[PDB]
């Protein structure tokens, strides 16, 4: 008699490491650094979005307290915003499918910090 086993029940607690989001169709890297925060929990979501020209949304009929959002460029439509329901709270936040867009993490960690070096100037 011996037997060996060790587990917690789920892997989820380490899903907070830094990265970027890219299209499920277009593969182009797009998310604003301000539209999501850092936490380790069930129910991952983002408070805001980048609001570009290349994605679009439409309201529900049968669910008139929420709306669906699509990648109208490539013609997707799997994410949502539960809009006008929550306006004082952290109620009304966007939620999306894994088949709507992908995750590309950083190397190990780093990120979420400042550093600037840029110049071009001429006169003749
Ligand atoms: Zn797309």
């Amino acid at each position: 008699m011996s037997f060996c086993s060790f587990f917690g029940g789920e892997v989820f607690q380490n899903h907070f490491e830094p990265g970027v989001y890219v299209c499920a169709k277009c593969s182009y890297e797009l998310f604003s650094s301000h539209s999501k925060y850092a936490h380790s929990s069930p129910w991952p979501a983002f408070t805001e979005t980048i609001h570009p020209d290349s994605v679009t949304k439409c309201p529900e009929k049968n669910r008139p307290e929420a709306l669906k959002v699509s990648c109208g460029k490539c013609g997707n439509g799997l994410g949502h915003e539960f809009l006008n329901d929550g306006p004082k709270r952290g109620q009304s936040r966007f939620c999306i499918f894994s088949s709507s867009l992908k995750f590309v993490p950083k190397g190990k960690e780093a990120a979420a910090s400042q550093g600037h070096l840029e110049h071009h100037h001429h006169h003749h």
